[PDB]
């Protein structure tokens, strides 16, 4: 039982609410989720080698922002 | 039982709400999910090699923003 | 039971709502999901080699923004 | 039971709503999903080689924005 | 049971709604899904080679915006 | 049961709606799905070679905006 | 049961609707699905070669906007 | 049961509708589906070669806007 | 059961509709489906060669707007 | 000498294709698109002006002191 | 000499493709798109001005002292 | 000499593709998009001005002392 | 000499692709997007000005002493 | 000499791709986006000015002594 | 000589890609986004000014002594 | 000589990619985002000024003695 | 000579990637974000000024003796 | 000579990546974020000034003797 009342008033406001659930709000904000910024490499000879024979390999520069709900959020998964 | 009332008022507002669920709102914000920004490479000889023989390989510069709901959110998956 | 009432008022507003669910709203915002920005490479000799023999390979510069619902959101999948 | 009422009012508004579900709305916003912006390469000799023998290979500059619902959202899939 | 009423009013509005589901709306917004913008390559000798023998290969500059519903949204698929 | 009523009013509007489902609407917006914009290549000798022997190959500059519903939305598919 | 009523009113409007489903509408908007814009190539010698022996090959500058409903939306398909 | 009524009104409108399904409408909009715009090539010697021996090859500058309903929407199909 | 009524009115309109399905309408809009616009080539020697031996080849500048309903919408098909 | 509102162009070439264009727009109204769907309008006017339609007016004048382009919806009762 | 509102261009080439363009817009209204769907409007006017429509006016004047482009929706009762 | 509001361009090339463009906009209104959906408006005016529509006015004047572009929705009762 | 509001460009090349552009905007209104959904407005005016619509005005003037661009929604009762 | 509000650019190259651009904006209003959803407004005006809409005004003037861009929502009752 | 508000750029290259840009903004309003959801406003005005909307004004003036950009919502009752 | 508010840039290269940019902002308002959700406002004004909306004003002036940008919400009753 | 408010840059390279940028901001308002949720405001004004909204003003002036940027919410009753 | 408010940069390299930047901010307001949630405000004003909103003002002046940036919420009753 929720009741609000206003009467005999020049400017009256009556506001009622049974159940309320506030939510997220960003005002003038900034965010950085999974960011790579400013990587420099000065070599003479570079060499990479990957010899995957049935798994999962993730190399190089990476930036991930997974947001899964009802499952594995792996980056490199390998099941058998 | 939710009740609001206004009467005998020059300017009256009555507002009622049983159940309310607020939601997300961005006002003047910025976001960065899965971003690669400013990568520099100054070499003389470069060499890459990938010899995948039945798996999953992900290389180079990468930027992912997966948002799955009811499944695996892998980047490199390898099942058998 | 949700009730709102206004009476004997010059300017009256009565507003009622049983159940309400607010939603997302962006006002003057910016977003960046899965972005690659500013990659520079100054070499003399470059060489890439991929010898996939039955899997999944993803190379080079990449920018993905998957939003799947009821399935795997892999980037490089390899099942057997 | 949702009721709104206005009476004996010069300017009256009565508004009722049983169930309401708000929706997404962008006002003056910008978005960037799966974007590659500003890639520069200054070499002398370049060489690429791909020798796929029955899988999936994705190379070069890529920008994807998959939005699948009831299926795998892979970029390079390889089943057998 | 949803009821709205206005009476004895110079300017009256009564509006009722059982169930309502709001929808997406863009007002003065911009979007970028799967975009490649500003790629420059200054070499002297370039060479590409692809020797696919029964799979799927996707190379070069790419920009995809798949929006499938009830099927795989791969970019390079290879089944057998 | 949805009811709206107006009476004894100089200007009255009564509007009722059982079930309503709003829809998408773009007002003064811009979109970019699957776009390649501003690619420059300054070489001296260029050479491409493709030797597909029974699969699917997609090369060069590409820009796709698939919107399938009940089928695979691949770019390069190869089944057997 | 949906009812709207107006009576004893100088200007009255009564509007009722059982079920309503709004639809898409673009007002003063612009779209770009599958677009290639501004590609420049300044070489001295160019050479392309394609030796397809029973698959599907798609090269050059491409811009596709497939919108299939009940079938594969591939760009290069190869079945056997 | 949908009912609207107006009576004892100088200007009355009664409008009823059982089921309604709105449709797409473009007002002052522009669209670009499958467009190639602004491709320039300044070489000295150019050479193309295609040696298809029983598949499908699509080269050169291309711009497609397929809208199939109950069939494959491939660009280069090759079945056997 | 859909009913509308007007009576005792100087200007009355009664309009009823059981089921309604709105349709597409373009007002002051422009469209571009499958368009090639502004291709320039400044070489000294050009040479093309096609040696199809039983498949389908499509080259040169192309602009297609297929709209099939119950069949494959390929550009280059090759069955056997 | 004096130049106002002048669009000028020039072009020289020895061999090749040439295009020169010069367009000028002064006092031009272009593209006024309007839709009214299922709209109710009720007007009662007594000795006044009511405007509800679409009015597109363009004017260009040289030596036009005291010019008026569009005077819409007004009541003028000057004594002198 | 004097230049106001001038768009000028020039171009020289010996061999190749050339494009020169010069456009000028002065006092131009472009692209006024408006939609009103299921809208109710009720106006009672007594000796005044009411404007509800769309008014797009463009004007260009040389030597236009005291110019007015659009005077919309006004009541003028000057004594002198 | 004097330059105001001037857009100027120039270009030289010996071999290749050339593009030169020069555009100028002065007193230009571009892109006014408006939607009103399920909106109720009720106006009672007695000897005044009410404006609710869309008014897009553009003006350019040379030697325009005392110029007015848009005077919308006003009541002028000057004695002299 | 004197330069105000001037956009100037230049470009030289011997071989290759060239682009030169120069744009100027002076007194320009671009992109005014507005939506009103399920909005109730009730106005009673007696000898005044009420403005609720959209007013986009752009003006450019040379030698414009005493210029006014947009005078919206006002009551002027000057004695002299 | 004198330079005010000038955007200038230059570029030289022997071989390769070149881009030169110069843009200027003076007195420009860009991107005014507004939404009002389920909003109630009630106004009673007696001899005054009420403004509730959207007013986007841009102005540029040379030699504009005493210029006014936008005078919105005011009551002027000067004696002299 | 004198430089005010000048954006200048220059660039030289022998071989490769070049980009030169110069932009200037003076008296510019960019990006005014506003939303009002489920908002109640009630105004009673008697001989005054009330402003509740959105007012975006931009102005640029040369030799503008005594300039005013935006005078919004005021009551002026000067004796002289 | 004299430099005020000048953005200048320069760049030299022999081989490779080059970018030169120069931007200037003077009297610029950028990004004013505002939201009002479920807000109640009640105003009673008698011969005064009330301001509740959004006012974004930008101004740039050369030789502007006595300039005013934004005078909002005021009551001026000067005797002389 | 004299330098005020100057942003200057320079860059030299023989081979590789180069970036040069120069930006200047003078009298600039950037990013004013505001939210009001479930807020009640009640104002009674009698011959005064009340300000509750958002006011973003930016100004730049050269030779501006006696300049005022923003005079908000004031009562001026000067005798002389 | 004289330098005030100057941002200067320089850079030299023979091979590799280079970045040069120079930014200047003078009289700049950046990032004013404000939230009011479930706030009650009640104001009664009689011949005064009340300010409750957000006021972001930025100003830059050269030769500005006697300049004022923001005069907010004041009562001025000077005799002379």
């Amino acid at each position: 039982g929720v009741v609000a009342a206003a009467e005999k008033t020049k400017q009256g406001v009556a506001e009622a609410a049974g159940k309320t659930k506030e939510g997220v709000l960003y005002v003038g904000s900034k965010t950085k989720e999974g960011v790579v910024h400013g990587v420099a490499t000065v070599a003479e000879k570079t060499k990479e080698q990957v010899t995957n024979v049935g798994g999962a390999v993730v190399t190089g520069v990476t930036a991930v922002a997974q947001k899964t709900v009802e499952g594995a959020g792996s980056i490199a998964a390998a099941t058998g």
